[PDB]
């Protein structure tokens, strides 16, 4: 199964933008460019988000993570065996994304996925921050998580969890209108309370948004001034009721699509219990 | 196998007074009603025992919680090779006690059991307490525990262990006369020494009495006070020989039904020794 | 000199609102009343925070706490030497304020100040609070702080330090137009980073705010949303610069008094070094 | 000023049933005798308690600990200068308590005081308890308490403290009757909450009970059981409001006297804020 | 497998001698009698030492203790396929010894073994000791170890480890001769370095001695100490190479049985390695 | 008395290389100017090193810091005692320096020093390091430490101990050549091993070094490898005998002053014994 | 599966220079001699290093330990199952060793290899080192590890993961010229990052070089500065980018054959993911 998530790669109408939201706002270290696409660190990885040109501003594609080579051949068989469809990355593709070997395959809705082993790291080259920011939660927890929109939930939901080894934390309701209410499903792949999660929202895009995990609650705090001098806040301080992830979220450049900037949470393992939840909110996260 | 015991559900002929008593004396929250049934809360989940009229004045079922939905199912396997007639609960009753779903049997004696999975938390309405009480302890061991009177101890015990997957802790003869003595025999499901007690003894109610644990002796002391007041203590502050949890005992307003309220017991893992107790105190509990 | 901040009177038009406003709203336990005043607890001691009816709508005493009777004679000897008017407070003052002795007399700008040592405690009646709040940082740092608003800095600095034996903690330069700022300075007594703030601003209050010091950041977070649904919000989450309380502040029911109710500042002791900070926040507390 | 109390010596009707309690009851390990006492052990030192035959039934004398020679001839000072009178213990007294000097005087109501340094300490012969006890609190904080029964609790007041310098902790009233109250004084003169407590208590004895402290609750709570064997116990288990000792009461062999067997306490330090209690009990501790 | 060591029998010509040896010398808790056989207590259980009369002068049997009722059986089945004869213990037995159930056999040179399950503990009779000793280190490591002579190691290996399932941590060369040594093989069962070593000794005995852990360095120096009074003390002070246990050695009154009176011993586990060690003893250990 | 060094002002021939030095060197923030000075931070403070152009090319002050405005003026009062001359920094300086008040005089050897109370926090603008270094260990222990160079170490150590109440830590018996040394003093004003060194070196510069302390030993290994990319590197890694700083020394662009840049020393109080070393260096630090 | 490197023995051209070299400079215990071996300790083991004569000037045999008896036969069958040659160890070789059991066999480019289990201990003989060095880091992790150099890393890969159990950890690219790297993989058999790494570089040595790890950062800078006296550095102190080992390099009297002698590396585990350095050193490490 997949260990974590490791990287996602944007393709977006202003690179500018995307370039100085990443390092000024975020705080990401900017690490030059493969191929046409920027790059940006948030640890010790030789990259953890790329950003190309393209007119879908949306999330282009997902690494996910495992611990070997002999673990991606069990990936491949598990796709074998699924009737999933894959191709093996060219030595192109492997050294674009600075990796020992990878998969290239979809989710049910086109979402690409890749799935890896033997990433680059560059501790020679240690993490600078652009912003202030004591630094972010990766490890062996990966580099965060995105919330995937889709069409069918259950579908989604059979993909990951059978296919890919995903497991369900659990479920919020979120209200959308007077009597309309979405399940969303919160997978998880390690100790990150999800690293994936599954909507039926009614938004255009592939990510509703990504989230990344800082040290501390000033670096968030930090952060959410730096997104109000942007004029990006989309939501005000608050805590979830299932994660327990205290953050605030931002507009990214790209129209619907958002950030989340978080600290705190809890973390999962095998007795995790599925609960299922009638908000998203504990306290905060007023929309503005 | 079981995982924890999640909910209790009693009907009684004074609601108003068991109102009162989980209130004022044990400290719990009010939580609302659903159906004719008035729900209390003692943590985040939405509910942990209801009161529901009627001429019972006994419990009239209990919630054994599973992980998921698979969990559920491997449940309903284990049903349905050991012989015992079981139902899933319809749309209206899953709604009723507000999880995702159940299987709706009895034990051997007639108590009902609901074995169930994705109950609702409510985060975002934080656990406020209606008497002075620090909280409880839940999480992973649930609500707490109960004694099962039962005609036959061996027939319960093999339906406990063998169908449920409980494990036996320990046993104590309890003397009740000069030459006669009940073995209660203490099961576990989770790192609770016990979750349910069974035992032979001459009490027309299912159960002897339930048990919850505090998180402080002072949240013991001052709830041994609440209950004096009330005229309901049965036994002094003690401390049992075998889980070492220190409570007092109080008559509820269902005649013949008492809670344990108590602190600092031992809890266990697949480590726990069988072994035998001649006395249920080590210390206290003498009956008043 | 003074070792803290006990106890705190306010006058107000609606007595009601004020009551609703410490109990639901920032979770105050109330406790009966003595005289004319209602009482609140945050604590063991029988009282925190007294309300009675008045048209100031303001604060009307602040009691000073002493360790000891000597203690008290020797405020008294400072006062004296001082030329500072004071009265003793007769038996009736005792007994309505429950302590064993008081000096009556009022800071430089009319701020009565109540002198005292020997406070009632109440461990038989536990807190209980009203909202959902975990409890409140007091002890040896008494219930708070207030910022205490004057025509003349310089001269109440001489009063509350010389006087009264409070230490400068810091200064802040809080900008109130284009080209105009007041230097508040913060003193303390004792652990707490300030008890008092001194200030001049142009608001026609004895105070500008209380604060209160609640023990989690979910404290906080759950309090906002209560006051933020009694529509009372005047500044979004946030931390300062110099205590790095992490706090909202919200309208009480008296206008141009509003509350602070924070959580995690930094404290000090005889090494702390005097500096000048020229913004109240680190983060956060946009004004709205 | 005095370190600690050290040590307690009974003159008593019933010799044999005093040696019973303070052993098998109480768990004191026996330590041979000393002239026509009985010595009795509770750590280290070479006696803690001396139990004599005489008409009394009372308290005869308690031991006031100092550091060192020079420590004693300053309370010799201070006895001087105070005008109280005092006899230096000569070697046969010396020998007798098995201490290197001491000052022998009464309190202003007829209790005997020795004032000594340099007791006799046995670590060739370990502690062992004559009942399940697994050790008793005392160093640096003496051997425990007790409560000094005096007709004027002012002129009390001013001996203990101006001469002997111990320091009030707090004040509880001690309600007696409908409309009477007796304002129990609590002394410290080391970390132990207190030492000595003052109050004029309508008791024909020199105390009203001495307190012991246990390591550990189950060391309280054996003990209670073994004194409810005896028929002894005047008091459930219970807590104190001010010092927050967990304990029980029982009645020595000497009418009027009790003994206090505790856990668990506040300790006290030179911040330690004088404050005013209501009653005795926090919870618990009612009297049979 | 066999879980740990729970009780040893001796049967001996000097039943008074071993009464005071065990209480008075080694500190254990005199338990009342059981049949011919006096009892003996070193923690909760009921009995860990019975001393019964007899020729023999020797370890009469040693109980080995399992968790539960299907670990009994499965002891059965083992025993059975490995053609070791058995017998089950009667109500009398099962009586006597305080167990649920037991296996009675031989190991393959005459020890008599007992496999049990259910012992008995008292906690409501506290554990006091006979001598200054704070405590035993059982628990889960049961009650001690024994080195148990036998004519063929390699026989005696293959049974305690194929068929009864302990495992070799290590090996000491005892040297007896000056060209003669002798390879002692110490097993565990759990956590302790060993419960029962095997040596080929030239004794008449079955065992060379057994072994009790005491909590503290200063329980073994005082023990020492009342052994050297009662005349003896085998060995000064010393520490073990392969377990590191620090202790002394005494003779039993039993002659060629003796004591091992230590603490502060390394524990084991699944990746303990096999080593060799040349002698028995880091430091000390010299024989007197 | 001092409480430790604040600020550094260097007056030197190429601002724009100690501005790389400075920041992609070394790491600290650039924060913009004050007058012609160049500042740079490396903590909360407002600026800590100061860099305006001038033909000096050393030190050109150093701030010593007081912790309130009567320190200040008893600091005055020891100056004036003592005969040493000083003026009153004028509001243009206050304001240049970012303080409240200031003294300005030389040390007897021209090195301007200034003491002063108040300085500028700015935690609104966290710090951001300008190269990868976790942070500075700064504080209660002040910027750093310098060495200065005094023609007479007894007429320096008479005004830096009698006047400025510096106290003496330690002296190193620097060996210059065959049958020379040099006799370091190092002086603390707080923990900080030492704040200031004085020596009699053959340098024509005020100041052999400066010394900035990193929190971890990674942070020193990247800033070796950063200044050796620079070439600047004059000593290889070592760790002093003394403070046992381990750390590496490199050329500033101002000839004959260099920097240190550590992690780890040994801090003091008032138990610190001085003693005498034979050599700088416990290991390392070899001369390149 | 091999568990850890337990011994190393070198054939050399100069036995008194690694004689100096292994003690004086190193820091290891002389521990005598087994045939024309003289033996090194490093802790409790009868020996770690053996030194031989012979023109070889390189690594003679390593010992792959394993836990017991039954582990060597399943080690036996796996090389008969993957086709490799071995012998037992005859008596003269167990001897030789100090072992109780031993396959000999090569890895398939020659280098002998030694399968053993049981290894003499001499706690008696506590170890000394002959350098002020205060420990190694060794137990469950073996004595440390060592680079091998092979003709073909895949087929080295194969043998040493397929047949002996390695698994590996990572890789780090080495660059050697212009456009030529070696890529080393890093394998690990326990906690210890890795054991053996593997690498084509074009040496005559079967050996690159060995590691030895200390337990402080002074032990490794005291340890330069010997080896730097001794003209034998070849790198300055640095740290790995992928252990993070902070150590330095110097050379053997043996050509071409170095030791690493370090601090501090990370450990790994079951989750440890495969991932590519570009470097060896995340700083530091200049070669000399």
């Amino acid at each position: 199964s997949i260990e974590r998530l490791g990287y996602l790669g944007f393709a977006v109408k202003d690179v500018p933008a995307w370039d100085h939201f990443l390092t000024k706002s975020v705080g990401l270290m900017a690490a030059g460019s493969a191929g046409d696409a920027a790059l940006y660190r948030a640890d010790q990885r030789a990259w953890r988000i790329a950003v190309q040109p393209g007119e879908l501003d949306d999330l282009a594609y997902a690494g996910l993570e495992v611990d070997d080579a002999a673990a991606l051949e069990r990936m491949a068989d598990k796709l074998r065996q699924a009737g999933v469809a894959f191709t093996r990355g060219d030595e192109a593709l492997m050294q674009q994304r600075k990796v020992m070997g990878l998969l290239c395959l979809q989710d049910p809705f086109g979402l690409p996925l890749e799935i890896y082993y033997g990433p680059a790291e560059i501790f020679h080259e240690p993490f600078l921050p652009s912003a202030p920011v004591s630094g972010f939660v990766t490890g062996d927890q990966g580099i965060g998580a995105f919330v995937r929109c889709v069409p069918d939930t259950a579908k989604a939901m059979a993909f990951y969890t059978e296919v890919l080894g995903f497991v369900l934390s659990d479920i919020i309701d979120i209200q959308m209108g007077p009597e309309t209410s979405v399940p969303a499903h919160f997978l998880h792949c390690n100790g990150r309370h999800h690293t994936i999660a599954l909507a039926a929202f009614p938004i255009p895009k592939r990510i509703h948004h990504f989230m990344l995990q800082a040290n501390t609650i000033d670096d968030v705090g930090y952060a959410f001034d730096r997104l109000d001098a942007a004029g990006r806040i989309t939501s005000l301080l608050g805590r979830h009721t299932n994660d327990q992830t205290l953050s605030f979220y931002a507009d990214t450049p790209s129209p619907m699509i958002e950030v989340e900037f978080g600290w705190g949470p809890r973390t999962v393992d095998s007795s995790w219990t599925v609960a299922r939840h009638s908000r998203t909110a504990m306290w905060g996260h007023k929309s503005v």
